[PDB]
Protein backbone atom coordinates (compact mmCIF):
# COMPACT_ATOMS: atom_id res chain seq x y z
CA UNK A 1 0.00 0.00 0.00
CA UNK A 2 1.10 3.51 0.22
CA UNK A 3 -0.02 5.89 3.25
CA UNK A 4 0.51 9.28 4.46
CA UNK A 5 -0.60 12.89 4.16
CA UNK A 6 -2.93 13.96 2.09
CA UNK A 7 -3.71 17.15 -0.44
CA UNK A 8 -5.90 20.20 -1.37
CA UNK A 9 -7.67 20.13 -4.63
CA UNK A 10 -10.84 22.88 -5.56
CA UNK A 11 -12.19 20.09 -7.60
CA UNK A 12 -14.76 22.54 -9.57
CA UNK A 13 -17.60 20.61 -11.91
CA UNK A 14 -18.67 23.14 -14.21
CA UNK A 15 -22.56 21.66 -14.73
CA UNK A 16 -25.98 23.24 -15.67
CA UNK A 17 -29.53 22.92 -14.88
CA UNK A 18 -31.03 24.27 -17.96
CA UNK A 19 -30.27 22.28 -20.77
CA UNK A 20 -31.78 21.12 -23.74
CA UNK A 21 -29.13 19.12 -25.67
CA UNK A 22 -30.12 16.62 -23.23
CA UNK A 23 -26.52 14.10 -23.78
CA UNK A 24 -24.90 16.58 -21.88
CA UNK A 25 -26.82 16.07 -18.31
CA UNK A 26 -26.17 12.19 -19.05
CA UNK A 27 -22.29 13.68 -19.28
CA UNK A 28 -22.84 15.82 -16.70
CA UNK A 29 -25.17 13.24 -14.08
CA UNK A 30 -22.38 10.56 -14.89
CA UNK A 31 -19.06 12.78 -14.23
CA UNK A 32 -20.48 13.61 -10.96
CA UNK A 33 -21.67 10.12 -10.20
CA UNK A 34 -18.29 8.46 -11.11
CA UNK A 35 -16.98 11.71 -8.58
CA UNK A 36 -19.33 10.73 -5.99
CA UNK A 37 -18.65 7.04 -6.16
CA UNK A 38 -14.95 7.82 -6.20
CA UNK A 39 -15.30 10.25 -3.28
CA UNK A 40 -13.53 13.22 -4.58
CA UNK A 41 -13.70 16.21 -3.01
CA UNK A 42 -15.05 18.70 -5.65
CA UNK A 43 -17.63 21.85 -5.84
CA UNK A 44 -20.70 21.16 -8.64
CA UNK A 45 -20.54 25.11 -10.42
CA UNK A 46 -23.86 25.86 -11.76
CA UNK A 47 -23.05 27.49 -14.96
CA UNK A 48 -26.53 28.16 -15.79
CA UNK A 49 -27.36 29.65 -12.41
CA UNK A 50 -24.78 32.99 -13.20
CA UNK A 51 -24.06 33.19 -17.36
CA UNK A 52 -20.88 34.86 -16.52
CA UNK A 53 -20.08 31.37 -15.60
CA UNK A 54 -20.70 29.88 -19.08
CA UNK A 55 -18.68 32.13 -20.46
CA UNK A 56 -15.61 31.96 -17.69
CA UNK A 57 -15.76 28.14 -18.26
CA UNK A 58 -15.41 28.12 -21.82
CA UNK A 59 -12.40 30.28 -21.37
CA UNK A 60 -10.96 28.06 -18.61
CA UNK A 61 -11.59 25.11 -21.31
CA UNK A 62 -10.28 26.96 -24.37
CA UNK A 63 -12.69 26.80 -26.53
CA UNK A 64 -16.04 29.50 -27.08
CA UNK A 65 -18.36 26.29 -28.43
CA UNK A 66 -17.81 24.24 -25.07
CA UNK A 67 -20.06 22.59 -23.12
CA UNK A 68 -20.56 20.91 -19.88
CA UNK A 69 -19.42 18.40 -18.11
CA UNK A 70 -16.15 20.23 -17.08
CA UNK A 71 -14.22 19.16 -14.47
CA UNK A 72 -11.13 21.95 -13.11
CA UNK A 73 -8.59 21.81 -10.38
CA UNK A 74 -7.90 24.48 -8.31
CA UNK A 75 -6.71 26.65 -11.57
CA UNK A 76 -5.98 24.13 -13.73
CA UNK A 77 -8.33 22.83 -16.69
CA UNK A 78 -8.54 18.84 -16.75
CA UNK A 79 -10.53 18.41 -19.51
CA UNK A 80 -14.27 17.34 -20.75
CA UNK A 81 -16.40 14.49 -19.64
CA UNK A 82 -14.74 12.13 -22.20
CA UNK A 83 -11.22 13.13 -20.97
CA UNK A 84 -12.59 12.16 -17.55
CA UNK A 85 -14.39 9.35 -18.35
CA UNK A 86 -11.35 7.61 -20.56
CA UNK A 87 -8.76 8.58 -17.71
CA UNK A 88 -11.49 6.74 -15.38
CA UNK A 89 -11.54 4.29 -17.80
CA UNK A 90 -7.78 3.71 -17.63
CA UNK A 91 -8.21 3.81 -13.70
CA UNK A 92 -5.89 7.23 -14.03
CA UNK A 93 -8.21 9.56 -12.78
CA UNK A 94 -5.23 10.56 -10.40
CA UNK A 95 -3.43 11.52 -13.22
CA UNK A 96 -5.66 13.67 -15.80
CA UNK A 97 -5.97 15.36 -12.78
CA UNK A 98 -4.47 17.21 -10.34
CA UNK A 99 -3.80 14.65 -7.78
CA UNK A 100 -1.01 13.19 -8.94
Amino acid sequence: GSEGAATMSGLRVYSTSVTGSREIKSQQSEVTRILDGKRIQYQLVDISQDNALRDEMRTLAGNPKATPPQIVNGNHYCGDYELFVEAVEQDTLQEFLKLA
